[PDB]
């Protein structure tokens, strides 16, 4: 027959993450011939994260991609990646090797498999950094006071309150009309979502923090997946695969095109010294410890292992 999947995230027009989407659509009608077709409900059509991934837990939905940081929701083990600086940018190609190729992949996969999913793609998503709307933002004190919107991680939650500002987790879909009310006074995030999201129109100060890293976990149903015949299991999973080549290949060039939109939009974006970086880097390691018996102790040591 024909078959049409499902697949609802919610990632903005223009996304890195929206993008690799649209071209892991485009690789499974290929290599299917036409015979599997990816609808895509990108953009909070379905809604935002936790609501689509229980979609896709249950079944309602055969696909949904997630940010690691809201997959907190559905297991603790995915906090790993939300330790605030457990992984910088400087260390990215070795962390990809890792959980394409090695060991750290396969006990993500196992995450996934014991809370019924199936990965198709970690897709790159990126560094956070916070940004207000009104407060002039230079440094680690400058935060303390701060209102500002979490993700669902328990680890961001924590952040925010070790930094000494009040956390205030809102829906991704939501999270412009609480800035826009002023409900916060800021938030975290990458600067091309931020853009392509059109926050930038109320935001006027950011700092380079990189206090959190994300991906966008694109999973299916895993029941879903176990009833395909095993040609189309491995059409998506050889097309996420090369989706995903694709979309850490324009990541960086589109958070380049936003770290210019900021600019141009008269966003002040102030780059942290080595010292007032390692003072939120020592700020928030506090919450490493609170988290100890929630993430795996060996899942740890294979992140950081790709930061040697």
């Amino acid at each position: 027959k024909r078959i049409n999947i499902r697949l609802a995230h919610p990632m903005a027009p223009g996304n890195n993450v929206t993008v690799g989407y649209e071209k892991f659509k485009e690789l499974v009608a290929e290599k299917s011939n036409g015979r599997v077709r990816i609808q895509l409900f990108g953009n909070c059509m379905l809604g935002s994260d936790r609501v689509t991934m229980e979609a896709a837990q249950r079944g309602t939905l055969e696909m949904a991609s997630s940010s690691s940081p809201n997959m907190a929701n559905f297991s603790k083990q995915w906090m790993v990646f939300d330790l605030p600086y457990i992984t910088s940018p400087e260390h990215q190609q070795k962390l990809y090797k890792a959980i394409d190729d090695g060991e750290l992949g396969k006990k993500l996969d196992e995450i996934a498999a014991s809370i019924g999913l199936k990965p198709i793609m970690y897709s790159e998503y990126g560094y956070r950094n916070f940004v207000t709307t009104k407060k002039p933002i230079k440094t680690a004190d400058d935060l303390k006071n701060l209102k500002v919107r979490t993700t669902d991680s328990p680890i961001e939650v924590a952040v925010a309150a070790a930094l000494g500002m009040a956390p205030t987790p809102i829906s991704w879909g939501e999270t412009y009309t609480a800035l826009q009310q002023g409900t916060v006074d800021g938030e975290g995030n990458t600067f091309s979502l931020l853009n392509d999201a059109k926050h930038t129109e109320v935001l006027k100060y950011a700092i380079d923090s990189a206090h959190n890293y994300s991906m966008h976990l694109l999973m299916m149903n895993k029941a879903y997946y176990d009833s395909l015949p095993a040609n189309v299991q491995q059409i998506l999973t050889e097309a996420g695969r090369e989706a995903l080549t694709y979309q850490r290949s324009i990541t960086s060039e589109l958070e380049k095109k936003a770290e210019d939109a900021f600019i141009e939009q008269g966003i002040t974006v102030t780059r942290l010294s080595p010292e007032e970086r390692a003072k939120l880097v020592e700020r928030t390691r506090p919450v490493w410890d609170k988290f100890k018996d929630d993430i795996p102790a060996e899942l740890i040591k294979l992140v950081q292992e790709t930061q040697q």
